[PDB]
């Protein structure tokens, strides 16, 4: 079915001048963009916005590196969006991503774990939990 | 529990000047505002946010008037937060609030049952779905 | 003149549940309330926001004050709104509006010198930059 | 000097999908961007927008299609920016922007004088007003 998920683009794509690429990759795609700002997390909203990993080992760094810049998020719709825009990105591990998966997002863009270009939503309640954490149905035109 | 509910305070309250009294009441009645914002509904948003009385006779009616001026949203938290506001706004139609809940935000301010003064959610799901229509996460704080 | 002059009501006054009876005030005093909304200062961005004093000795108190939790800022609109505004919150510091304005906001709702309830823009000048500082076009309504 | 312009893609380019594409040539050009966001003029507010050219003849129709979808909004930082930026847009008539400046963005993305692709600030007056129009101070990371 047609699904929504979201996108942040982190600040090392930014960073490379990768947003536009990024962008279009989803376009071309076939995606459709309903959703789209450029914001900055406070260390206290990336913790919530990644509060399932707040046990993890790398929970500290991620939050860090998640509020060091302005970051872009985007809702992208489309058939089986979820399952796709997750594939489209590639495993976390960008270096790995070159491997196995080379046309991935982060193949391209990644550098390595840490600084891997993107995120995105990995079900559809994690789905809907980080779309309504960044943009509000005012939002989503 | 501890439970966050949403408002709207409607554009007869607005023209009226109840905005202030209004939100005095739920700070005294116990309530932290979590977010807070004037914006106005377009047509359309107003209808996707009422989306579950699209079927109703007054669905039009509705949609018409609560786009026909800026209006108000807070987020209310509070311990059983949804039944007890819904329990000081009172009932939908003004003029029996006036008779049955008098102390009532709509026996205080609303005129009818269409210019009613404010909206309340009307249960845990219905809050979830508001609160998410016109607040981000990030707007929460 | 109708002018448009800027309000945000600090954190000492929203802990104090004092929101509504100061919106109420400026409802009474006939202004329109052109846009409205909650939110929280970054260090970074209250310190910009209070550039013109970041020479002054008490800047980095100011700083950390006002981003220390949530505040809500309003747009003020009204004949004369910036000198009204202005004299209806009073001497900045509190203990003094209780001595020489005892019916101002400050008065009222502010403790001392730095926790004073409420801040408004200072000129015309001032306004026009701190508007343009919390709320787009977009947002006033 | 270092300075700040506004961009709006419009309806047209969207459409295109050609976002990506131009965001994408301003980072090429060396610009930051600083603030960003997908939004949907209402009618009055592409008036209120563009309210220099409230007695020009082409208004009603810049309105109208300025409403008629979304759009997005980017601020571009840099050396010389408003100026550059304008050379990069190209003619306001996509067709003579083909003829006479064949690598700007309206030429490749521009249909003719209406569906033109983009809008960008024409002057640092009108950069500060549009800039303020579409994005707070909070906005802008």
């Amino acid at each position: 079915a047609v699904e929504r998920t979201l996108i942040i683009v982190k600040p090392d794509a930014m960073e490379k001048g990768a947003l536009g690429k990024i962008l279009d990759r989803f376009i071309q795609e076939g995606f459709q963009i309903k959703a789209l700002k450029m914001f900055r997390f406070t260390p206290e909203k990336a913790g919530e916005f990644y509060y399932v990993h707040r046990e993890r080992p790398f929970f500290q760094e991620l939050v860090e590196f998640m509020s060091s810049g302005p970051v872009v998020a985007a809702v992208l719709e489309g058939e089986d969006a979820i399952k796709r825009v997750r594939e489209i990105i590639g495993p976390t591990d960008s270096e790995e991503a070159r491997k196995v998966a080379p046309n991935s997002i982060r193949a391209q863009f990644g550098t390595d774990k840490g600084k891997n270009a993107i995120h995105a939503s990995d079900s559809p309640e994690s789905a809907q939990y980080e779309i309504c954490f960044i943009f509000s149905g005012l939002e989503i035109v």
